[PDB]
């Protein structure tokens, strides 16, 4: 019954079709966003500022995974948004009962001149990677897109032990998925996986192509 | 520019093709060995032969600095022995006619189903080519090499792969406003190509595999 989640961001150009797949999937999907970005069915929208316990929880409370995806298109208006709202995403994903915290962090990232919007998804993907607690029964994870700046990461050493871990899916399916869509189907398949092996725990992700 | 020469063995196919075609435009001579002639054009000498021969292969690499490897067969042929002749012992007659010749670097085009360790027999020749081509990496002896996995040259796919906590992992950084034009295979080729102009400012990267992410 408890397979019900939760979009910050819907708005968004992302959360928009993160939403759109995850009902696809059989899912009571909530958003939460600061407008009504557009309509849709089986969806209770919720309104408010992230940064507001007050405003957040109504949003929360009743569902077992939450994706964190919302972004700004400014030091305050950048520090407020990606950290001081995604310590409270995580102060009332808590309170919520919440068992599971997805974060759309970037690819920028991985560098290590870096802009401030990245210096700030930094500390917000600590934060998250930070707040990894299987005991408490709160896993959280990071997933690593890039775009939605002129430096990108094409590719990624695989280290030769099989030490690091990689998340399997299904492509036979998603022959005819666009980018923004592979975007989405790895924060789900995270998440769902998230739900049989807790050491995903903590980790953030790259996301790989499928030809 | 004796530094600029270098072969794209199976340069003849679909991958092939795009390698050499981009490979012209920044400045690199580009033989080719493959067994058929393709899709030519008058800046290339197709050499052609057979991959497991010493001295088909040897004139075609002489006098070259990067070698591109990406001849493999199809996967779909599953002649089971065939995959063992091309990948495997091929590779490595590709592995020493490229020291038999003091090439510079060795980029082998891998498989990003290598990750999985009911397997194909195909993959299984496909780790076999892997673990020999990043076994010859000897940075003492200035041989340089790397295997890039791309997809589609399958049940299972790698999505997701698990950054590291730091340093741990090796990347090659592009200039990601040129290539939102470029379709997948010419991204795939930009991959290679950065990769090898990258391995000769870092003899880090010698040695190890490398997935490619996704944009555009």
């Amino acid at each position: 019954q408890a397979k019900r989640c939760t979009v910050i961001g819907g708005s968004g150009f992302l959360g928009q079709h993160m939403v759109e797949q995850l009902l696809a999937r059989g899912y009571a999907v909530n958003v939460f966003d600061i407008q009504q970005g557009f309509d849709n069915p089986q969806v209770r929208f919720f309104l408010g500022d992230l940064c507001s316990r007050q405003d957040l929880y109504p949003a929360l409370k009743g569902v077992n995974t939450v994706f964190h995806c919302a972004s700004p298109p400014n030091k305050e208006l950048f520090y407020r948004v990606n950290y001081i709202g995604t310590k409270n995403v995580i102060e009332t994903c808590k309170e919520a009962g919440v068992q599971k915290l997805i974060l759309t962090s970037s690819a920028s990232v991985i560098f290590e001149p870096i802009d401030y919007y990245t210096e700030t998804k930094i500390l917000q993907e600590r934060a998250v990677l930070g707040a990894n607690d299987p005991e408490k029964n709160f896993l959280t994870t990071a997933i690593r897109p890039h775009g939605i700046p002129q430096l990108v990461p094409i590719l990624i050493e695989a280290a030769r032990n099989g030490k690091m871990k990689f998340v399997i899916g299904n492509g036979k399916n998603l022959v005819d998925f666009t980018f923004v869509e592979n975007v989405v189907h790895g924060h789900i398949l995270a998440a769902e996986q998230l739900s049989r092996d807790s050491t995903l725990g903590g980790k953030a992700f790259h996301i790989l192509e499928h030809h």
